[PDB]
């Protein structure tokens, strides 16, 4: 898993 991706925005 890697949901820290998809949410990163800056």
């Amino acid at each position: 898993r890697l949901k820290w991706v998809r949410i990163w925005r800056r």
